[PDB]
C-alpha cells in the first residue's frame, strides 16, 4: 500500500534557521495501522524539489526521516558552493530511507535543520511518501 | 504493479525555451489499463538525473507530473545561484506526485517549462515511473 | 517486496577518482531470491543525497545502476557551474532504474566515476532500494 | 491474508439439539480490521470433517456461515439415509461463502441446527477460514 | 483476487439423469479478465454441501470442474452403500482443481452426471470459487 | 500464491489397512521457499473427493494434514452408518487446515489410516493445495 502527505506552502512558506532538527509541518506519515508487524517494511522518499537556503557561510540546509520514537532513519542536504551566493538557487533534494514495521512505530515524519547559521525556505510543492510491503 | 517510460535523448538532445508548460516527449505513462479504479492509487517518481539550463539570467527549469487532461499533480525545479552561469551545470531532479486512478485518466505525464528565459537542457538519461497498489 | 541497502561511512569516508564506473562500496542489492522470475520488475532507485566533487576543472561525478553481469541500467551526474568551486558543496542526487527479474542476475549494485579529473566523495548516508512487484 | 479459527473438542465434545440455528463454539472469525474495506472479498471455508448426528427420524445437521447481523451467507448439511442409522457415522461436511468487507460487520461465525430432533454432535477438529484479498 | 458464483435452487430444484457430463447452470467462472496470462493461476472450489440422488441401483452423482473448451480439471462423487436408500441422504461434496491461465479460455464451469441410472438433485445453496494468484 | 499437488489413481489404486497414519503417496506440497517466513501463513486443503472403505464394523478412513516436523495440523475421517454396508460407497471429504510459516517447515502432506480394521480407497482424482498469504 502507498501512504502519502504533501505540502504546497506558496502563500505562507515554510522556513528554519534551526541548527537543531525540526519537523516539517504536514510532512508526516501515519502508519499507526501497521505498528508491530514483522512482516511488514515501508520504503519512504522525502521529495523536497525545490528548497534553497538564505546565508553568507556556504549555506545550505538538511533534512532526515525519522520515526516517533526519534529514531533517525535517513538524513543528508544540500549545500552552495560560494561563500555568498549571489542569490541562492534552487536545489532539488530526494531522501530515501527503509523501515522494518516490527516495532511499535506509528509515525514516519520529515524535519529539517540549517547549516553555517543559513535560513532553510520551501515555498513550492513537497512530498513524503511510502510504499508498504510484505517482506515477502 | 510497476508501470515505467524512459528515455535517452543522447544523439538527439531535448530542449525547451517555453515559458507554458510543455510535455517532455516520451515521459508519458499509459495507465488506461488501471483507469476507472476508485480503490486503485498509483505513486509517481519522476526523474531526471542530468538536466541543465543555459541563460543569463539566473537560468534554470521548472517540471511537473500533469493528468491528460491536464491536472497539475506535483511541480518544482532547479536553479543556478550565479546571474551568468560560467557553465551551466548538471543538477539533480526528482518530483513525487500520487494520483488515484478513479477518474478515466488515461495518461500521466512529465512537463517542463524555464525560468528567466532560458534554454533547459535534457541529454542523457531520465524516467517516469509509478507504483500502483490498492488502497 | 522491498529490498534495501545503506551506507553511512562517516568515520570512513568514500571516494573516487576512477575515470571508469567502480562500484560504491555497500550499495549492491541481493535479487538472488527472484533471479529468473518470469513476472516480476524491480524499480530501482540510487539515493546519493549528500555527494560532492573536489576540483579544478569543473568537477562533478557520475552514478550508475549496474547488474552484476555489468549492464548499465541507467546513469546521470552533478557538474558545478564553476571552473574552481570556492569550497565544492553538496549536490543531492537520485537516480530511477527498472530491471526485469527475468534474468539470471543475482546482485544489482551501484557504481560511481568521476568528471575532468574530480574526486568524488561520499561521507554520509546514501541508500539502494527496489521495490519488487508483479507485473499483473 | 488469511483468519482462521479451529477447534478440537476431544476432551469436551460439543453437540445441539436445537432447531433454530444457534453459534457453534469457537468457530468464530474476527474481522474487525477489515470492516468497511471497499475493495476487499472474503472466501469463507467451513470445514467440519468428523460430524454425525443421532436419532431416529432420518437424522442429519445443518451449518451456516453468518455474519454478526445475522445474514446467512451460506448454508447446508447432510443427512443419513436410513430412518434409523445402525449407529450414526462421520459424515464430511465443507461450506464455501462469499463475503465483501464492505460492510461493518466484525464477526463471522459458524451456526448448526438439528434436523428431524436429531442431535448434532463435533468431538473432533473442526475449522473456519477466510481467505482476504483486493476484488483486483 | 476471488471469482465466485453461486446458486440456490430452493423455489426451482436442478436436476439430472445424464450419463453424460453436463454443465450445472448458473456454476460458472468467467474468467476472460484474466485469460492469455501464463504466469497467473486459479485454485477451484466446488462446493455442492447438500446433494443427493434418486435411485435403485446404489445411485450417486458425479461432479467435475471443467473449461470452457472441455477439458476436465477435477472430478469426483458421491454414493449411497445400500442399493435403494429408504430415503436418499444429503452427502455434502466438495471438489478442488488449479488451472494455469496461460490459455484464451474464458470461462470454467461445473458438471454433473449420474451413477447406475440416478438422478442427481440440488435443491438448495451451492458455489463454484477460484483464488487467482501469480506463480 | 498457490501450492499444488494432485493423484489420479485410476489405474493402479491406492489403499491402506494401517492403523497409524501413514502418507498418501503424491499428495505432498513443498514450502521449503517459504521456511522461516515470520511473515507468512498457509491455508492447506486436502481434497479427498471420492474415497470408501471396506469392512465389517463399521468401516471408514481418516486423513490428516501434517508437516515434516510431525506437526499434525488437522484430521478427520468418514465413517458408514451400517455395521456391514451393502456396498461401500463414496463418501467426499474434505479437511482445511493453517499453518504459521515462521517454523523451519519445508513439507506439508496428507496422511491416511483406517479405522476398525478396515482398507481405505482412493481410486480417483484428489488434491493437496495451498494458499500462501501475507499476514497483513
Ligand atoms: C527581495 C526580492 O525582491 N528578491 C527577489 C526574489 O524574490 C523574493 O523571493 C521569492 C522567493 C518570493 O518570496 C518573492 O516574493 C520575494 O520578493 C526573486 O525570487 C523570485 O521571485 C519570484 C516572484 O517575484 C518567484 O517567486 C521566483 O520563483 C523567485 O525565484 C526563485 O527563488 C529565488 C530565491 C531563487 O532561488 C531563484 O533562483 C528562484 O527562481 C529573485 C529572482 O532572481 O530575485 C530577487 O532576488
Ligand atoms: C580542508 C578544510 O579544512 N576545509 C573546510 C571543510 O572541512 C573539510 O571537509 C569536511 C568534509 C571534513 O572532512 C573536514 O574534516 C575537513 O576539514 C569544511 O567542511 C565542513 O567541515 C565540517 C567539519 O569541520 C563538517 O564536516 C561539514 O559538514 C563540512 O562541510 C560540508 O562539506 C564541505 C566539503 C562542503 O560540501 C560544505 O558545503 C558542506 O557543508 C568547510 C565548511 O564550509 O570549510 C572548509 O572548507
Ligand atoms: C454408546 C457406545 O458405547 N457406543 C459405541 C461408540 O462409542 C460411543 O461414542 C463415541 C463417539 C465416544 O463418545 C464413546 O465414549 C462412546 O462410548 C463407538 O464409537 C466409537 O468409540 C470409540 C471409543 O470407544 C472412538 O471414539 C470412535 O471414534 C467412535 O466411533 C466413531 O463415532 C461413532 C459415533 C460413529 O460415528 C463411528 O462410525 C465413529 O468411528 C462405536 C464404534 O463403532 O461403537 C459403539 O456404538
Ligand atoms: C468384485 C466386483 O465386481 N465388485 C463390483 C465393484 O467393482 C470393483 O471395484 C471397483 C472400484 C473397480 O476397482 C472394479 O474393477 C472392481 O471390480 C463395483 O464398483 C464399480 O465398478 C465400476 C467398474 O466396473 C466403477 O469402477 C465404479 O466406479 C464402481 O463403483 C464405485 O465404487 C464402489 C466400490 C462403490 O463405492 C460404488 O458406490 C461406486 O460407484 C460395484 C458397483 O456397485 O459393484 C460390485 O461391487
Amino acid at each position: 500500500s502507498i501512504v502519502f502527505a504533501s505540502i504546497d506552502p506558496r502563500s505562507n512558506p515554510l522556513q528554519t534557521s534551526s541548527q537543531n532538527y525540526v519537523d516539517i509541518p504536514g510532512l508526516k506519515l501515519d502508519v499507526s495501522k501497521y505498528s508491530n508487524s514483522p512482516c511488514l517494511t515501508a520504503l519512504i522518499t522525502l521529495n523536497i524539489p525545490t528548497p534553497y537556503a538564505s546565508g553568507n557561510n556556504f549555506p545550505g540546509g538538511n533534512f532526515a526521516i525519522v520515526t516517533d520514537q526519534g529514531e533517525q532513519l535517513a538524513y543528508g542536504g544540500f549545500t552552495y558552493s560560494s561563500k555568498i551566493p549571489e542569490n541562492s538557487g534552487r536545489m532539488p533534494f530526494t531522501l530515501v530511507a527503509r523501515y522494518s514495521l516490527a516495532s511499535n512505530v506509528s509515525t514516519i515524519k520529515a524535519q529539517w535543520s540549517n547549516i553555517r547559521g543559513s535560513t532553510v525556505h520551501i515555498d513550492s510543492y513537497a512530498s513524503i511518501s511510502a510504499v508498504i510491503q510484505c517482506n515477502q
